[PDB]
């Protein structure tokens, strides 16, 4: 369903 | 299922 951005703020 | 950071490399 969606690919985590490894990310954030 | 998974929440996007809105972020990334």
């Amino acid at each position: 369903s969606c690919p985590p951005c490894k990310c954030g703020w």
